[PDB]
């Protein structure tokens, strides 16, 4: 139901924290 | 209800650490 | 009731990280 | 009861999130 | 139980975004 | 169940973001 949503929801947005993270170090790297 | 309403507001907090983490990308690329 | 109260506060402390992601906002622009 | 001990471990943490946004936004800021 | 355990990991995962800014910030400032 | 499921699948990305923060220090530091 709503709960399972919202939890998928959080995940989704730490997976895009994930990549900004990863192109924070490419920019770092470069 | 209210930890659905609790859990709304996680998301929400999840979200604004996302924005955070693209503004600090930001500073990274100048 | 009681946890309605204390979504609503955790609503404020949400909206109190999301003013601090747009200074953060405000300082990647300047 | 138990589920207003959970809400209040809940509340908690958002406020330690936000310690932690503040701390960034200092981070950035310097 | 099982929002709170999500809140913890979104407190973990806003440490690393603050780890990432402080290095960010030392790159930044040369 | 599922919910259980979905915070250890948020742990497990909040430990591959505590990787990239680390490798992004060591990045800076060499």
């Amino acid at each position: 139901g709503e709960i399972k949503a919202i939890a998928q929801e959080i995940k989704a947005i730490a997976k895009e924290i994930k990549a900004i993270a990863w192109e924070i170090k490419a920019i770092a790297q470069g």
